[PDB]
């Protein structure tokens, strides 16, 4: 039920016109966090969404990752957060999918990466190749 609830909330984005409502992003994040026991399933669902969705939903998909990781780090502690480490496994592939967004959305992705870097959400060994991937598209 926890994962089913999260999946329903996440996939409801495809019925919406971005930018996505703060309240909707909060509901998605809250569902993810309540389902922390099943964090692996939550990560897998978000990655699947990003792989399969229309280009208009790539930035929203990244905002889901960002919102989950930020809330988890706040709520459980940066060292105890299980979400950023799990997202890190497939992150290179995830961003390859994300960069299939419309051209003027690339900057929105880089902004998120810039903020992750400033706040040490991932180490440079993760952040730098993601940044390099943005630079290579141009
Ligand atoms: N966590
Ligand atoms: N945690």
């Amino acid at each position: 039920e926890a994962v089913k609830t999260f999946n329903s909330e996440l996939y409801s984005l495809m019925d919406m016109k971005p930018p996505i409502s703060k309240a909707k992003m909060t509901q998605i994040t809250k569902a993810a966090i309540k389902a922390i026991k099943f964090y692996k399933h939550v990560v897998q669902s978000v990655e699947k969404f990003i792989q399969k969705c229309k280009p208009e939903y790539k930035v929203p998909g990244l905002y889901v990752i960002d919102s989950i990781v930020r809330q988890s780090r706040h709520q459980f502690g940066q060292e105890k957060d299980v979400f950023a480490p799990r997202f890190s496994n497939n992150i290179i592939s995830t961003f390859q999918n994300l960069y299939r967004c419309p051209g003027d959305d690339k900057s929105k992705i880089v902004r998120v990466l810039n903020l992750w870097q400033k706040n040490n959400v991932f180490k440079s060994e993760i952040i730098q190749p993601l940044l390099d991937m943005a630079a290579a598209l141009e």
